């Protein structure tokens, strides 16, 4: 049915079952469906004829999720906007989004922003005041309009393209119904999404982690204790940095069943680690811009995958949807070659808000997605020496930064001097690389460290 419908069964279905919980706030799917029916309604009596994005602000509150859905519910797509975001940047879609509108899931910080402020508790006087009123079921976003506007330039996401990216998730990724799916993600990244919608239409539960969290691991892995995860969805950087607990394994979430990677590249030990700790688990790599909704391509990451393959491939092209890989010129790549990745499909958005990229092939809508891969077979293959440096002796974890410069996380060693460790790895890394891709400078951290998003933080490491 439609994506909403798929939610709403779930209310009346299992409407004391928890839909989301961050810490002790939870919301069970029949508060979901109540209170982003009251904010609806609300919202469809303020403004009867506009259809300007919504901006929603916040971290992990429940009621992050509920305005979503009340913004959707009403015909408005949503601006998900995080804490960490930086207050010029607000500003900064404050004026060109075109939202008229910002709904605070806490107390907003960021002062003077040209548009109308929802605050907290101007939130429960508008849950009170229209509970138990439901929205024109006409209202609902549908089609090619907007659902969410997640900036990288604001990217448009409509109701098709999200369905064409749930539908896929739920069925290749196997995700049954009633799991616990972790929320890593601040929504203001959209890996969250791969969580987000296919737990709310298979009446999952998420369960959300925050920063204060990911800062004390103690906290951190209190709380993964005590989640009882299903699904596992987070950056690779997220998962590395779990891992480097020893007891980030089986007995700590003895129900993990999928573990969902998208957003940057899963390193081959990574995931022969995670297979290693959580036998019972099935690890999917993924692939996409946030311009094609998530992620396109998708690959169940085996033993065999492991073994035939260094760096992890990304994954087959979800069938409604196609890639080509573009030699410079317009012409493709034969199998094999490298070449800038194009997508073209149904995942594909409607383009930037405002305002190159998006073009239109053999009738579709296709985005260049300024990233460099190549197929085999169907197989993609994304390229933005690592794989070689993570499986150096003494190498517990690592990222190359190109200016290349190695960062390495040590293990144990003997080594007294710093200089000493580096000839030792490089005279390694020379028995697999050429000397010329070996790269020059290296860093030492006691662990990679990574962006409110969970990705690499590069930004940071270069300035070190």
């Amino acid at each position: 049915a439609k994506l909403l419908e798929q939610i709403e069964k779930w209310a009346a279905e299992t409407p004391d079952q928890t839909a989301f919980v961050w810490r002790d706030a939870k919301i069970t799917y029949k508060q979901l469906k109540e209170d982003s029916d009251a904010l609806a309604h609300w919202i469809s009596s303020e403004y009867p004829d506009d259809r300007s994005p919504i901006m929603v602000y916040g971290h992990m509150q429940p009621e992050m999720i509920i305005n979503f859905l009340g913004c959707v519910k009403a015909g408005h797509a949503y601006i998900p906007v995080d804490l960490s975001i930086p207050a010029d940047r607000v500003q900064r879609i404050a004026e060109n989004s075109g939202a008229k509108l910002l709904l605070s899931a806490t107390a907003v910080t960021v002062t003077d922003l040209p548009v109308r402020i929802v605050s907290e508790d101007n939130l429960k006087d508008i849950f009170f005041t229209h509970k138990g009123n439901t929205p024109n079921p006409e209202h609902a976003v549908k089609g090619d309009e907007n659902f969410y506007i997640i900036y990288t330039k604001g990217v448009q996401i409509t109701y098709n393209c999200l369905v064409s990216f749930t539908k896929w998730a739920v069925e290749d990724f196997n995700l049954q119904t009633g799991q616990v799916f972790l929320n890593q993600a601040p929504f203001s990244f959209d890996l969250s999404v791969m969580d987000i919608y296919p737990s709310l239409v298979t009446g999952g539960t998420l369960w959300a982690i925050d920063k204060d969290m990911i800062a004390r691991p103690k906290d951190l892995f209190a709380s993964l204790e005590q989640s009882d995860i299903q699904v596992w969805t987070s950056t690779p950087s997220f998962a590395e940095m779990c891992l480097m607990e020893a007891s980030f394994s089986e007995s700590m979430l003895p129900n993990m069943k999928t573990f969902l990677f998208c957003g940057e590249v899963l390193p081959n030990e990574v995931a022969r680690k995670l297979i290693e700790r959580f036998p019972k688990a099935t690890i999917m790599n993924t692939y996409g811009p946030t311009e094609a909704t998530v992620a396109v391509t998708g690959i169940h990451v085996t033993e065999e995958v492991l073994d035939q393959y260094k760096s992890l491939p990304v994954g087959y092209c979800k069938s409604d949807c196609r890639l080509l890989i573009m030699k410079e010129d317009g012409t493709i790549a034969p199998d094999g070659e490298k070449g800038e990745i194009v997508i073209v499909g149904p995942s594909v958005s409607v383009g930037y808000l405002g305002s190159k990229a998006f073009t239109m092939i053999d009738g579709e809508r296709a985005y260049k997605t300024g990233d460099a891969g190549y197929v085999e077979n169907g197989l993609l293959f994304y390229n933005g020496i690592e794989h070689h440096l993570r499986a150096c002796s003494y190498v517990e974890g690592a990222v190359i930064v190109p200016i290349l410069l190695a960062v390495v996380v040590p293990g144990e060693h003997s080594f007294e001097k710093e200089f000493k460790l580096t000839s030792a790895i490089k005279k390694e890394l020379n028995e697999r690389l050429p000397n010329y891709m070996i790269p020059r400078k290296f860093m030492y951290q006691s662990s990679i460290p990574m962006t409110p998003n969970g990705k690499v933080d590069r930004k940071k490491l270069l300035s070190e």
